[PDB]
């Protein structure tokens, strides 16, 4: 019946009407500023070309619109740039690993070299080098003989991305009140994502990102990628959140499926026990497309200038 | 004595601080909103990674960080990115040719960057695919049965740049009244600017932009000025406005230093001598040509589609 909201209900959870506490990480208005300015300094990385929003692109659903990302000398990478877009909430850092690596972690700072070819310290060189950044961390971490550093650095940066979260999907109004914030054929794809076991490592406040499980997409040797068994190289894969998944095309870790009904036909597994016809790999689908929260309104930060003592473009 | 600002009140022009209206190509703000996502849009390149703003970046004064660009394949360009704040005002288009070559082109091309590796066809291709740029087409060129043209698209993202301008910089404030507006250093620079006859090719309204002049900064200081009227070439003597701020400088992009670039530009060509003093107070100048950088909102762009190609790496 009916019983259809109250269940979902308890399974999920609408994303918070505002950002949420980092632990020891006091978010305050300077310190998602300079996080913002760093997000989008280009600085960060050593061409002075690439900055993170080069790959989570605010403005295109958080992605980077590309089957693998390709960073410095225009390498093609190894993974999908998964989205920012409510990367607050995920506790499953990596795309896939040995359990036996992923078993404990977290959590750590960013990390991006190889992407933005830049060690630690001459990111911190960089910082360093601009005066204006320096009066920016003392006024965001107060209390230091020396903010400018590389922890400090990330925090900023992660309490800006605290803030990209998109409230209000169509499915988050349903689970808060209205019913008919989810249409006829969307409806049945909720029920579907339910009763077919999609919940079970799509699920809670993220739909996904908090577990690894033993399950990969590859290409078949002979509809033409397919969920493989990873159980026996004790090797796992994380199932990402399904937020704004409609947005985030294409799909996987390798991005190799573009469509989001086929990549719903995929899911719907041998390995898992579910079968999906067209139908219901349709109407499922069109759940996932709702849900779209609203996304980040976000003014361009206005970055501030390298100084004769500022490390040159290393490209 | 200070009337020296006078003389600068009537050789040049503050920034106005409202965007200018443009031949042939009316603001509107859903024409501006357009133009916008198509400038932070990286759709436009064959890549799908590169888009104007990766080379005119609002954020570091519209330019680039770089001495010459790069480049879908990450391969390096021949020229300096200009910065896009205040471009709207530039009369001067390109940094560089022969005089007959650059002569006919005011009724000709627009465009499509060879940067970004896409075809005016691949590019209006690219936004019949995505349905929500198409109905913006038809709310910004509201006549027509098919919008959707390489032109009307050059024409969206030039009415939005033509908001991309930096008014109330010191100076500005300073021809516009008040004289205390420039300390010191900046006065002796002002007064040398003049006496020098810089304002000579980077006067009036964005100091520069406005002529052509057969004169290269090539490698030799390391660096020197050259007459190319000999081989009948010529070159965009610039708008310094924000000049502090969109180094390296020149063509090439070769020299980093705002204080090394002016003392290239006193040069024995032109008939001039600076000292280090003079030289360091111009620079000091130079440094009040910088005004407010724009507020702007991150664009949201739409989802691609079935039809919408895939990148081209
Ligand atoms: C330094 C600034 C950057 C930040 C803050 C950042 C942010 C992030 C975050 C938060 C994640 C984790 C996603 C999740 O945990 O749900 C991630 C993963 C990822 N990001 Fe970034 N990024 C930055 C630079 C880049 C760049 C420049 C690229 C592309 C060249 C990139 C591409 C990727 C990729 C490919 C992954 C998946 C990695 C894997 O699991 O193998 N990042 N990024
Ligand atoms: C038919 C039901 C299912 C649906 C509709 C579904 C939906 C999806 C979608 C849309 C993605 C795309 C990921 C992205 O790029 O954001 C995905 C990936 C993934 N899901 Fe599911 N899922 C289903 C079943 C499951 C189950 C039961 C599990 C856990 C046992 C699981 C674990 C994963 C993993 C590990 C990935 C990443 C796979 C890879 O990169 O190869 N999925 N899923
Ligand atoms: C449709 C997208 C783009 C637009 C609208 C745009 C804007 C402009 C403008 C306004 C100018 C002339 C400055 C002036 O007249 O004051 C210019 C020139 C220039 N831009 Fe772009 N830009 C775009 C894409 C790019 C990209 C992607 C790059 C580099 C990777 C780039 C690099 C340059 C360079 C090197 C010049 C100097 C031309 C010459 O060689 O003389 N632009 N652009
Ligand atoms: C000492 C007085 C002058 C100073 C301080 C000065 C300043 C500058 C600066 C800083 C640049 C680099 C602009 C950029 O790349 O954004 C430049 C470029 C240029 N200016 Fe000057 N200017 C002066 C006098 C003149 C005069 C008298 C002319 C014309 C006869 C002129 C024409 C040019 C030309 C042709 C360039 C292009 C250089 C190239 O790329 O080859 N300037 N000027
Ligand atoms: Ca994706
Ligand atoms: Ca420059």
């Amino acid at each position: 019946a009916d019983e259809l909201q109250q269940r979902a209900q308890g399974l999920f959870k609408p994303v918070p009407a505002k950002a949420p506490t980092l632990k020891g990480n006091p978010a305050s208005p300077v310190k998602v500023e300079l996080g913002k300015m760093l997000y989008f300094d280009p600085r960060l990385s050593a061409s002075h070309l690439i900055s993170c929003n080069t790959c989570h692109n605010v403005g295109l659903g958080g992605g980077d619109l590309q089957a693998t990302s390709t960073g410095h000398g225009w390498q093609k990478g190894p993974r999908n740039a998964p989205t920012v877009l409510n990367s607050v909430f995920n506790t499953a850092q990596f795309w896939d690993g040995r359990a036996k690596d992923l078993a404990e972690q977290a959590k750590g700072p960013v990390q991006a070299p190889k992407e933005m070819n830049n060690t630690p310290d001459q990111v911190v060189k960089t910082l360093n080098s601009i005066p204006d950044y320096v009066a920016l961390f003392k006024k965001a971490f107060p209390g230091e003989k020396d903010p400018v550093t590389f922890d400090n650095m990330a925090k900023a940066i992660e309490v800006f991305e605290a803030t990209l979260i998109t409230p209000d999907s169509p499915f988050d109004q349903y689970l808060k009140g209205k019913k008919k914030a989810l249409d006829g054929k969307q409806t049945a794809g909720l029920k579907l994502f339910l009763d077919k076991g999609c919940v079970a490592c799509h699920g809670g406040l993220n739909l996904g990102g908090t577990g690894y499980f033993p399950f990969g997409v590859v290409e078949k040797p002979a509809g033409r990628f397919a969920v493989t068994n990873t159980a026996k190289d004790e090797y796992v894969f994380r199932a990402p959140s399904l937020r704004n998944v409609a947005i985030t095309y294409p799909y996987f870790h390798s991005g190799v499926v573009w469509s989001l009904k086929e990549a719903v036909a995929v899911m719907g597994s041998a390995q898992f026990g579910i079968k999906l016809s067209d139908d219901e790999s349709e109407a499922i689908a069109a759940f996932l497309g709702s849900l779209t929260g609203k996304q980040p309104k976000v003014v361009y930060p206005i970055m501030p200038a390298s100084t004769d003592a500022t490390p040159r473009p290393r490209l």
